[PDB]
């Protein structure tokens, strides 16, 4: 069942990427860079999850299955999602690439702490997990603080769209460390199959859902 | 013999890089970034192939995986496509989105090759096929939208671009062909033959390409 | 012993990063990108050395301890330090990102040769070490040649500051390959504890000391 779920996920990622490609052909004032980012996120994730479907992207460690292909996925897809969010805030204004790369750095560190925590046991595991959670808190502080202030500097209509996708992204993102802690990588309260379903459904919304809402909202700002 | 071929390769890469450095000192209207890219490609490849010469950049899996080849290509091949894109854009506005589209496709392509090499049976050919699909899209971009940019930069630039695009594309299709025929794939081609192909092809891909590319761009100065 | 030194190192990196953050809030004409770089260097190094403190970032090879987390640290922190130095040379002037990325490329290669040399034995070890030393020599030639000429083009006061931080960086940097060759990774003349103390004290000056001197000097060019 786990294999079939991963095949299905990869198929949905492909469909999402094809949809964003089709939107890119009639871009409605959204820069090409934002369509490229929107396409890479699901295609990379789809490839990583295909490796799990094929029985390759996992190994046995600490009497648990480490789905290491999830970290290979997230270390590329998640910094790209924050790049997408930052570029939304900066729509119609001067780009702040310092703030954008601040988020990329925090995010890559966050994913690495997750991988190291998964390979760790006892107190060491929760030290790495906690550092990752601290990185996520700083990402959320930037998202609702200085980055939202950039969105507000780009006017009422853009700031409304930004706030919507910031809440969409943030709601989904806090679910990942929650599921991690509850599942076999952490306290082992949630069953492996349950964790697998959560890390199938969440990313469908994080990777395809997010960019449908984001791109549609930006395209709507276009005065045709 | 395999060790000696790799030492010789590394020496040729070094000579190519030194030649591109010498050209960089009298640049004839070619931006410094294009000389840097032209130098990094062979120096990185030379270092990777040196590891094979020293007997380090390979492991047994029941055949030899020359993993240092993937460490080489994952850096050198995206840089080659960056060089090709910047040639198309010579004298005009840059399209960094198209450039990074090629970089993304190319890094994915090399990764599928590495995963395919570590894979067995149907799984191997699934990864190989995804890499081939990435290469086809790279070629579609190369002869489609990227060539259109070259044409927008005038007849003489477009002629040079078309020449180096065919040069790069002809060599690039050889890599997956050799991979499939050799011990990583169907095992029809002998290991020593595959080794020679993955010595001679890259000499043309990495040094040959940038000799033709830089000479052509420098000639546009007059 | 070695664990405690690494915990202490990580704490100093954290304090350094917090100081650079506080300076960033009253930036005195120094671009935000230069504060971000100054903060990432110690935070990354701190995390890498924390892994050694926890007994994770090392393994046994050729009867010796390979502190591989040092290379994970340097492969990110050292290119960022050269980026910081290049941006100092370019202060108040046109950026030369080609020269900056030339240094990044040389530097990443240098650290990789160090790691490969550490995993190598006999003549092979010293071939990789020598390639690393050649990369460092080219970095120093760029630093005191073309990069210094950029600094001179940005006026007397900037060029004086650049020359000071360039000599500071270069004096510390030549110590790393020297300690490597003398310690267990090389000729094995110095004890493991001696090498550990050098690769604790040097980086405190290379990562925190350097950016105190750099940022203070740049902030001083500000007319209040
Ligand atoms: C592109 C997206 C990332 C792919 C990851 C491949 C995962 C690794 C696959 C290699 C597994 C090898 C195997 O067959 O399993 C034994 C180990
Ligand atoms: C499990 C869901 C499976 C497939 C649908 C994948 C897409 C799920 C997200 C749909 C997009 C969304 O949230 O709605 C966007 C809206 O239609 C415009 O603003
Ligand atoms: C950064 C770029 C790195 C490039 C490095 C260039 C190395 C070229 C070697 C030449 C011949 C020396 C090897 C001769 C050894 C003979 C083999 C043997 O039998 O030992
Ligand atoms: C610089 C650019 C690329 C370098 C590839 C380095 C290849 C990695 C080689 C290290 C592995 C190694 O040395 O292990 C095998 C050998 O048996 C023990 O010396
Ligand atoms: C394995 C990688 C799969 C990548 C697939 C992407 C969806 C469709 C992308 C199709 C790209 C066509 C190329 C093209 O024509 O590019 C136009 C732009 O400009
Ligand atoms: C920033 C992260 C740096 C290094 C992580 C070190 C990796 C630690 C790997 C853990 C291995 C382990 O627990 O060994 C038993
Ligand atoms: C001091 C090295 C100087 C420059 C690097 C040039 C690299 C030249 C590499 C030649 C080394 C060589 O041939 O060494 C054979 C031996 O088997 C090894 O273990
Ligand atoms: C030890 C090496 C440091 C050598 C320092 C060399 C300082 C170079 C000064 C100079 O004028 O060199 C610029 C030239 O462009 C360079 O190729
Ligand atoms: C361990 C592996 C770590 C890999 C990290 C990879 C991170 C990739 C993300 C990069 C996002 C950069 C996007 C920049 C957008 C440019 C802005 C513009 O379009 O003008
Ligand atoms: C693991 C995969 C990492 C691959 C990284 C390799 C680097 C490839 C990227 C090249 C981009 C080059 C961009 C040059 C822009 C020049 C612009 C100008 O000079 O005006
Ligand atoms: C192993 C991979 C190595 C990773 C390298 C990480 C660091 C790369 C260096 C980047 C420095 C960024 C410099 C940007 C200059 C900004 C100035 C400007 O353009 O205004
Ligand atoms: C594996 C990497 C771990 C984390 C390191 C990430 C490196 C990126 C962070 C900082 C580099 C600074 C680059 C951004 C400056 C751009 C400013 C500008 O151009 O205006
Ligand atoms: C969980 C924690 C999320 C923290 C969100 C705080 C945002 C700060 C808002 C602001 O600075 O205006
Ligand atoms: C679930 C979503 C996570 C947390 C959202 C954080 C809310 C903080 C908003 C700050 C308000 C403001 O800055 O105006
Ligand atoms: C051996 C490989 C080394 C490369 C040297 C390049 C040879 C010079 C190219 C021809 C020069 C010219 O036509 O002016
Ligand atoms: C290691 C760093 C990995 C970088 C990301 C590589 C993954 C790339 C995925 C496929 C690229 C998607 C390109 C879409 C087509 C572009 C176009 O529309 O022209
Ligand atoms: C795209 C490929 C998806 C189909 C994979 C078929 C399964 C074969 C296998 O078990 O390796
Ligand atoms: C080898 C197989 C690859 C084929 C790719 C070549 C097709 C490119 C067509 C582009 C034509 C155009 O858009 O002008
Ligand atoms: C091997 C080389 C690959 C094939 C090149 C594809 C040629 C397509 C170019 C079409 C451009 C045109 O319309 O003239
Ligand atoms: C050995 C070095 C490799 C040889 C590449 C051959 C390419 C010859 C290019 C001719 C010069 C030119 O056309 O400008
Ligand atoms: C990771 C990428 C590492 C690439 C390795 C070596 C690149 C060396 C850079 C070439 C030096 C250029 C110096 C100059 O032209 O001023
Ligand atoms: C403000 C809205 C934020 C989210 C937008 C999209 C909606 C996503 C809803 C969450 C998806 C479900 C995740 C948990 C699934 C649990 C399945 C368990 C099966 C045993
Ligand atoms: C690897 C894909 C990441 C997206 C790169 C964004 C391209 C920058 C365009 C600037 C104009
Ligand atoms: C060894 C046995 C191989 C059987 C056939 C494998 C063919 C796989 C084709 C992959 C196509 C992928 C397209 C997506
Ligand atoms: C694996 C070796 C294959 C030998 C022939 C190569 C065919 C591709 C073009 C050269
Ligand atoms: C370990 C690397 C983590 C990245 C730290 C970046 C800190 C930037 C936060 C300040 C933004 C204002
Ligand atoms: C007690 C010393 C430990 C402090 C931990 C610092 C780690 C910072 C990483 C980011
Ligand atoms: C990393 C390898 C270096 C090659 C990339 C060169 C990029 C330089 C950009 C210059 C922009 C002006
Ligand atoms: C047991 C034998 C040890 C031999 C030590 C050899 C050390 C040589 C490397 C130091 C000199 C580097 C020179 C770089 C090029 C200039
Ligand atoms: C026995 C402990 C010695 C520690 C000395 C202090 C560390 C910094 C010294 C500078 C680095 C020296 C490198 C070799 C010359």
């Amino acid at each position: 069942m786990i294999s079939i779920l991963h095949y299905g996920y990869s198929f949905i990622m492909l469909l999402g990427a094809l949809y964003f490609y089709l939107l890119s052909k009639d871009p409605k004032g959204v820069p090409a860079s934002e369509y490229l980012i929107a396409m890479v996120i699901p295609l990379w994730s789809g490839a990583a999850y295909l490796s799990i479907a094929l029985g390759q992207g996992l190994f046995q460690y600490d009497d648990t299955t480490i789905y290491y292909a999830r970290y290979i996925d997230w270390v590329i897809s998640t910094p790209l999602l924050l790049a997408a969010l930052a570029l939304t805030a900066m729509f119609g204004g001067k780009k702040n690439l310092t703030l954008l790369f601040s988020l990329v750095a925090l995010d890559v560190f966050m994913i690495i702490t997750g991988f190291v925590a998964d390979l760790s046991i006892g107190t060491t595991k929760y030290i790495w997990y906690s550092l990752g959670v601290i990185a996520l808190i700083i990402i959320l502080v930037i998202t609702f603080g200085p980055l939202r202030r950039i969105a507000l500097s780009n006017g009422t209509r853009l700031a409304r769209h930004y706030t919507r996708v910031a809440i969409y992204l943030s709601a989904l993102w806090v679910c990942y460390p929650t599921a991690w802690l509850l599942g076999p990588s952490g306290l082992g309260l949630a069953q492996e199959l349950t964790e697998v379903l959560v890390f199938i459904i969440l990313p469908i919304f994080s990777k395809v859902g997010f960019s449908i809402v984001d791109l549609h909202g930006l395209r709507k700002l276009h005065q045709s």
